[PDB]
């Protein structure tokens, strides 16, 4: 049986319950083709200049991604489409509040464009967050997901060009002795479609077999505000931050956060007041 | 049997193993009387002006602390003694690296001065982190502590003036039906002594019974860099940050962090580079 497909607009209330059950769901038209085109245009040059993941020039090398992979994070200052349209997506926020209501506020752990060159090999079958958040390995087996990953297609995903593999139900597996490429199904997607998985869903990038096709995706890891993001927005110029909505500012860590505890005392506060009140942080100030 | 007492200097290697076993240990002369006096002097006026914890002026009210309690956090910009001496304490860093090596880097979740007025009632017996980090309630029972709390005496702790109660062994309790003030022992301390507990140690502030004594403490919650701090240093002026050591800057969240994962990809990074490299962040620049 295949990955369930849901309409971003008509099936909005079914998306999280479907992922909680099956560990994966494909959201059709998660982003419009306009947003996809504007995103591709704004990030294009940054993909071209990006060194290899484990470049000796970096003090935080990624030794896991293949040398024919380019990853570009901290998209807020590069892309107006990302910081305005993607960060304020009504679909993303309904799914995240459905998923994370038991914990409280959520933010972006990483928003990155990944481009995978022709003849890129299949990734090993894995769960996300194991190279950054060892704490998630100590959660009780039946603990609600603390992070989820929107894999948004910025180019076509096909069986031939290395569409994502997932194992349905694998987010509930404790015994991993049935893990095999034989147990997987493929996330076939048009640009703007998104594959939504949890931090427990076993998956991998597929093998590029055409030898000519370049595959590109926008990976948005959304997590509870209690977990530290993989990326920092500390160096994002303040005029850019002040052009965002209050909601977008919170997702980038430029606001105080709240837990779901009945008498929550909050996160990233300043003597009982918020970051935004303290710094007198402006919102929606056009550049 | 009483809370074990250890010398900051001669018993340094025994401090964490003692806490891991008993759930509490008193560190004699954790801070020198010089540092204690300079800290008290620099924070004095900020204690006097601080409103009630649940003041209607605050957008993050603390509804749990008694109205005869004052709490002041974000100490870096107030106190030179805190930002230079306390943040670079060789004792604190040996204990934290002993406690958190399985997880990776650690930082300050909150450094606060608490002052409790005459006739302040005893707090209810509790574990810390339940009003900010509901995620810790979902960790496996035998998961290593993700945060620890140094309760540093800034004034004398006596049975009469409301010295902390702890239940020894309570950090390993799953059944909480033996929780009673009858099961507790007291943390009797001179200024500069510290009571070290885990996030699982059941404890409470004692009742002030003299009706004249004001009790003051410096509470430093140290946690794995994977957990979000209760306080923010985002608004701390950059000249102050650039006067700190590289280690102190990391503890305040003004640097990238690393997990203990063999091929760690890191936390708060910028396209494979650190905050400090990216922003060209200076260190130990005197004001
Ligand atoms: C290493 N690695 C990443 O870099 C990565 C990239 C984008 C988004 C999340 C992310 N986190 C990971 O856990 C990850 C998994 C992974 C595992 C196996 C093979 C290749 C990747
Ligand atoms: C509410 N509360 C705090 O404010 C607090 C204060 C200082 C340091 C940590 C801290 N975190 C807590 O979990 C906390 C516990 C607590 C429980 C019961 C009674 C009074 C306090
Ligand atoms: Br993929
Ligand atoms: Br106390
Ligand atoms: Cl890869
Ligand atoms: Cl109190
Ligand atoms: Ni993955
Ligand atoms: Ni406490």
């Amino acid at each position: 049986s295949q990955i369930p497909r849901l309409s971003a607009i008509n099936d909005l209330h079914k998306i999280w319950p479907t992922v909680e059950e099956h560990g994966a769901a494909i959201i059709e038209s998660f982003l419009s083709l306009d947003i996809v085109r504007r995103l591709n245009e704004e990030v294009d040059p940054f993909v071209k200049i990006e060194p290899i993941p484990a470049a000796k020039t970096k003090d935080h090398p990624n030794h896991i991604l293949s040398t024919t992979t380019r990853l570009v994070n901290v998209l807020a200052p590069i892309s107006k489409a990302y910081r305005e349209d993607v960060l304020n997506s009504k679909v993303l926020h309904r799914i995240c509040s459905d998923a994370f209501h038991v914990y409280g506020d959520y933010w972006v752990l990483m928003g990155a464009v990944m481009e995978l060159a022709p003849s890129n090999p299949a990734q090993p079958l894995h769960r996300d967050m194991r190279f950054s958040h060892p704490i998630v390995e100590y959660l009780k087996p039946d603990a609600p997901a603390t992070s989820i990953n929107f894999l948004v297609a910025l180019s076509p995903f096909t069986a031939e060009n290395g569409a994502t593999h997932v194992i349905l139900g694998s987010h509930k597996w404790q015994n991993l002795s049935n893990v095999s490429m034989d147990a997987t199904v493929r996330a076939l997607m048009n640009p703007g479609d998104a594959l939504l998985i949890t931090d427990s869903t076993i998956h991998c990038g597929g093998a590029e077999t055409t030898g000519t096709e370049t595959r590109r995706l926008l990976t948005i890891t959304m997590g509870i505000s209690q977990l530290t993001p993989l990326e920092s927005n500390l160096a994002v110029p303040r005029p850019v931050i002040e052009s965002l909505t209050p909601l977008a500012q919170r997702l980038l860590g430029w606001a105080s956060q709240r837990s779901a505890a009945p008498r929550d005392i909050g996160l990233l506060t300043i003597r009982g007041n918020s970051i935004e009140k303290t710094m007198n942080l402006k919102a929606e100030q056009p550049l």
